[PDB]
């Protein structure tokens, strides 16, 4: 039980994460969609001492979409919270920013929401 | 890469970052005052081989708002792009999620935008 483990989003992407004692998130992300192939490095942070009132655990992480196979010149950040329970879940909102010219900056950023579970949908 | 160094937003916050050869962003986010109680660990990633057509360099980072002195039970992610030159900028949009109960989850996430420059 906890953040550390292998998670899958509603699209079948694979989020392999370790939550360190210092508040660090490290691991790999493999996307089922987009200009992406195989695993990408991720790093992030999480609240290592969450409230004890029934609230979830805040967290966030980033993937820059460059690996040894492809480079999409873009990065996604997920911001969200881990919710413990019978079926543990990480509920997130995300921003995907692509590198653009100034004239195209208005359309540089996609927004969405991903929910992660330790069971693959 | 032009990213390593100290950046200032439009509201008096400061971050110091190192952009590693491997695409890592590592540093500290603080207030203009810079007292220890206002400093937090920052980590993220950037495109270490951006396009050469005039496009910006995509990047993102996270700060969880816990340090040795306080804990807001929340985390912000900034997603954006670095634009180089004499007037270098990091243009971002951000998401600040607080830990909530499920009944309050609908109001868990704030959204906004920050522009960072190398000058106060």
């Amino acid at each position: 039980a906890g953040i550390t483990g292998t998670w899958y989003n509603q699209l079948g992407s694979t989020f392999i994460v370790t939550a360190g004692a210092d508040g660090a998130l490290t691991g790999t992300y493999e996307s089922a969609v987009g200009n992406a192939e195989s695993r990408y490095v991720l790093t992030g942070r999480y609240d290592s001492a969450p409230a004890t009132d029934g609230s979830g655990t805040a967290l966030g992480w980033t993937v820059a979409w460059k690996n040894n196979y492809r480079n999409a010149h873009s990065a996604t950040t997920w911001s969200g919270q881990y919710v413990g329970g019978a079926e543990a879940r990480i509920n997130t909102q995300w921003l995907l920013t692509s590198g653009t010219t100034e004239a195209n900056a208005w359309k540089s950023t996609l927004v969405g929401h991903d929910t992660f579970t330790k069971v693959k949908p």
